[PDB]
This record gives structure tokens, C-alpha cells and sequence, in this order.
């Protein structure tokens, strides 16, 4: 009945789990995020973005053309259940979202935004009874 869990990243393209467990008794949940890598968010950022399954492939176009500035994200993308900003080597953050945005009916990705990252950077995410 843990309703936080940490998800850490380096200097490669790779999450350090590819699969998160939402309690469904949890009213919220908490991804701490960590770059535990030395090279800085110009070159080597990464975020934690989460979205259903089927929206991937536009929430990652977009995010790709909305700049650094804008965390690789549509600012207001509507597809993004939650998000964190990009974390360069030696930095954290975290987000906390509602259990209740989430349905059993659905699928759901987490994976990061930063230009090319999106690939091999994913994992997935449900909703347990
Ligand atoms: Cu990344």
C-alpha cells in the first residue's frame, strides 16, 4: 500500500524499471525522478511522461517541436495524464497525480520526451485492483 515508487535514469537511454504498479487504494500517487548520470540536461535530459498507450506517437511529435523550454511537452497537451520537467545528471523531481484519472479500460505508457529519447525509453503502467 505504497503509493510512491522512485524511477531512476542516467547517461544512457534507459528507465531502471519498465513497469509501475498503481494501487487502486492509493487516492495518490508520487513518481520520484533521479538523473544519476553526469552529463546535463543539454545533450542528456530526460523526463517521465504518461500517457495512454494509443496516444504515444503524437504526445512524442509534438512534444518534440515545443522546445526545451516547454519540457518537450504541448504546452496544455490534453493526452498527458502527468509529467515531469527535464532533469539533467545530479538532478531530481518528482509528480503526483490522482489515482482517479486512471481507468481499468485503458492501457498506459510512461517514456521520455527529450528528442529521440522516446524509443527505448519507455515503460508501462497499470492500474492494480
Ligand atoms: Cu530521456
Amino acid at each position: 500500500a505504497s503509493c510512491e515508487t522512485t524511477v531512476t535514469s542516467g547517461d544512457t537511454m534507459t528507465y531502471s524499471t519498465r513497469s509501475i504498479s498503481v494501487p487502486a487504494s492509493c487516492a495518490e500517487f508520487t513518481v520520484n525522478f533521479e538523473h544519476k548520470g553526469h552529463m546535463p540536461k543539454t545533450g542528456m535530459g530526460h523526463n517521465w511522461v504518461l500517457a495512454k498507450s494509443a496516444d504515444v506517437g503524437d504526445v512524442a511529435k509534438e512534444g518534440a517541436h515545443a522546445g526545451a523550454d516547454n519540457n518537450f511537452v504541448t504546452p496544455g497537451d490534453k493526452r498527458v495524464i502527468a509529467f515531469t520537467p527535464i532533469i539533467g545528471g545530479g538532478e531530481k523531481t518528482s509528480v503526483k497525480f490522482k489515482v482517479s484519472a486512471l481507468s481499468k479500460d485503458e492501457a498506459y505508457t510512461y517514456f521520455c520526451s527529450y528528442p529521440g529519447h522516446f524509443s527505448m525509453m519507455r515503460g508501462t503502467l497499470k492500474l492494480e485492483e
